[PDB]
């Protein structure tokens, strides 16, 4: 999508996969899907360094919405739990410096039944820019017809653009697709920011594996497309939970720093372990991900329950992520020579070799004849950052 | 069996989990099976606290054998990872006041492909007790027919007795029976002082649900036969190792509490967390664990991605277990009458509680009529104790 937004992956908070759709307010007063709720993510994005790591778009997913349209047929925040409104809402996101993201659905209804967009594209899309949304995540439940949902991603991209404020355009697209027929993911970067290609995630080692495993599969059809401006969305960090070792965090991080993911975190900024902040906040591991170069990474060599990923980055410089998926055993040692990296020039006729993950440590100087030695726990991953000597 | 042994769930540490069957101690000095490992360990469990906690049996798994028997057709352990060999390694464990644990097979290879103990049983298990050997590993791979495994589990139990010397008999007995004919535990608790039931434990949330689960299943199977001198084994612990989140790490403990079985560390004590440690070496709850009484723990209830555990204590006491199998959102809800717990016998006419894990933490009297309400971390486990009293 061509509206110079999303030039490098989008960053921020969704709540979704941490909080979903609790509308237990009663009982539930702090976990409920409530104005309140984005009101304390907000203060601690800026309180505890997000927003300075590049985590700038705090985004509602869905179960925000009113149970109906008001009387002049636009989206209603629940009177309950967004007593304020949206446009409220984002008038106090923008005073701390933020970006507000929200939640609308091309069919009839979104995925948890509240009104859907479908009938309603061009009022919807003027009423998120008269709120003062800056993202829109857009969902695809509810919809028959596979040409009502390309017509209605179309449509509605459309009608973002033609409001005249800056909104980032988030797809689910590909993902209501698959099932039925192969995407033309040229026609969806056409007309989106980022777009979903996988089942959600979850609070899980399965799920990642899962998320991985399906990305290396279609990566003939997916990693060229991926670029400033259109990014894979392989979904939600879920780092900070519940669900994940360390080691597993560690390669939720990495991988999705190779994939040139958008890094939305889904978690409880109000309790998270100094560990896992300090991993979400890494700044070498960051800029890696926000690459300017904006060339999505992809699975080198698979095999021995190991797998290779890597990189290209601006300035001739490589990251390598290496995976352990054997779930047995202790920190098992992988090998590959230097010169199978970076397509033969990363390390011609030398380069530096900086560990990020799981500890950052400086290897050396490794020459065009050498190999690499590391060992990988089990589930985790090692991620380097290679600079070429010339 | 009652050969005055196991009369609590046997606890110690286990290699194989965590270093499995690497014999290549020259590109990988750390991790290969060899006598220095073992040694190492040894001075930590002294050191790091984890024989005052009740860790107490260094035992060896598979691959500590030389490929093939001595002149005399006894076993050998490895001349190049072993030099010293077994009776000076069991002579340095008990320097240091810990027991020695071994590894054999009742068919005629281990199931890494060393020699078995088929047609050896007798001279195998004698030349264990000359070694000084406290407990044995008896693993059922290479075997035939239902009839050479069955007989070969129960020789080797009175070959180990005619010895003269306590040595705990670990059993894979039941195991290796279910892919022909379902396993009489009674015959079984006459012959071993634990036994596996199910597939192998290995790093990873997967398999510790898929223990859970069968276990749950088979309960009215295996439960009641559990007790002082016969325990079931659902296999090691994996805390401290790379593959479970610190909620999966107490879900482990916690419900190996209330399962009364078998504490067998697989890890690596040189390189494991304060957290886990800590865990690991929780007091209050291997005491559970380790309960005078010895009855096996159950499954209570089962809905809406919750289970609810409970295992009767000696003195009218009851653990329980609560478990959250939602593994996306957060921290969930869970309420239960009191009078629901124990089988209506702990909290009369008043309890106790005490919450154990993930913290410990006093939550009150609670009377006969009362709810008790708490909240539980996906794939985490809150532990209560519960103690009658009358106020
Ligand atoms: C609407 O779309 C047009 C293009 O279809 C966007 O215009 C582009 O803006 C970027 C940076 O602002 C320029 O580098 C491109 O050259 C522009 N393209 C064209 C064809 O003019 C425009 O920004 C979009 N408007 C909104 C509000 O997103
Ligand atoms: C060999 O088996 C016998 C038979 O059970 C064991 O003898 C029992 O020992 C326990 C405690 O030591 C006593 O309470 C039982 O009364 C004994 N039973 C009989 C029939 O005497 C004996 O301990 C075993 N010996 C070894 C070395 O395992
Ligand atoms: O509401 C839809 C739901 C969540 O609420 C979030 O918005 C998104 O993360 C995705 N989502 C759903 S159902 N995604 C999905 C859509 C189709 C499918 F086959 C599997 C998963
Ligand atoms: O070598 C066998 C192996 C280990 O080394 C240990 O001895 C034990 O933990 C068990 N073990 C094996 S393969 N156990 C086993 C696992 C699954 C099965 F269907 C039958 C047996
Ligand atoms: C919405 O519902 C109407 C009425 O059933 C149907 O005709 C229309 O096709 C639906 N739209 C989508 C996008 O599914
Ligand atoms: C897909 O990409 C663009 C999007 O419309 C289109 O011009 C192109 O022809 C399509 N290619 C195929 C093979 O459908
Ligand atoms: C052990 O060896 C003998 C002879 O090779 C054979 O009869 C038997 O089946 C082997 N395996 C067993 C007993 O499990
Ligand atoms: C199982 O227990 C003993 C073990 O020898 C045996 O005598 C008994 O008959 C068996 N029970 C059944 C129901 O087969």
């Amino acid at each position: 999508l061509d509206n110079g937004l999303a030039r490098t992956p989008t960053m921020g908070w969704l709540h979704w996969e941490r909080f979903m759709c609790n509308l237990d307010c009663q009982e539930e007063p702090d976990s409920c899907i409530s104005e309140k709720l984005f009101m304390e993510m907000a203060e601690l994005m800026v309180s505890e360094g997000w927003k300075d790591a590049g985590y700038e778009y705090l985004c509602i997913d869905d179960c925000w919405m009113a149970p109906q349209r008001d009387s002049e047929g636009r989206l209603q925040a629940d009177p309950q739990r967004f007593p304020h409104g949206i446009r409220q809402l984002a008038n106090y996101v923008h005073s701390k410096g933020l970006k507000l993201g929200i939640y609308a659905d091309v069919g009839n209804k979104t995925c948890a039944g509240f009104p859907g967009s479908f009938g309603y594209y061009d009022i919807d899309a003027q009423t998120f820019a008269d709120w003062g949304v800056d993202l829109l995540k857009f969902d695809g439940c509810y919809c028959d017809s596979l040409e009502n949902l390309a017509d209605g991603y179309k449509h509605m991209s459309l009608a973002l653009n033609r409001t005249g404020r800056s909104i980032v355009y988030s797809c689910e697209w590909p993902l209501y697709m698959w099932p039925f027929q192969k995407p033309n993911y040229t026609e969806i970067r056409q007309y989106c920011n980022h777009w979903r290609n996988f089942a959600d995630i979850d609070d899980s080692w399965k799920s990642i594996k899962s998320i991985l495993d399906w990305t290396s599969f279609n990566q003939e059809r997916i990693v060229d497309v991926a670029g400033p401006g259109g990014w894979n969305d392989p979904d939600m960090l879920v780092i900070g939970n519940f669900g994940l070792s360390w080691n597993q965090q560690v390669t939720q991080m990495a991988l999705w720093a190779i994939m040139a993911a958008p890094l939305f975190m889904s978690n409880d900024l109000r309790h998270i372990s100094p560990q896992a902040k300090a991993l979400l906040q890494d700044k070498d591991v960051i800029a890696i991900n926000q690459d300017p170069l904006g060339k999505q990474g992809y699975q080198l060599r698979q095999g021995d329950n190991f797998e290779v990923w890597e990189r290209p980055l601006s300035g001739l410089a490589w990251a390598v992520a290496m995976i352990n998926r054997q779930e047995i055993g202790g920190p098992r040692s992988y090998t590959i020579a230097v010169a199978s990296l970076g397509k033969g020039v990363a390390c011609n006729p030398a380069c530096f070799i900086t560990q990020l993950l799981p500890v950052k440590r400086k290897l050396g100087f490794y020459e065009w004849t050498s190999r690499l030695r590391s060992h990988i726990n089990p589930t985790g991953t090692v991620l380097l950052q290679l600079e070429n000597t010339m």
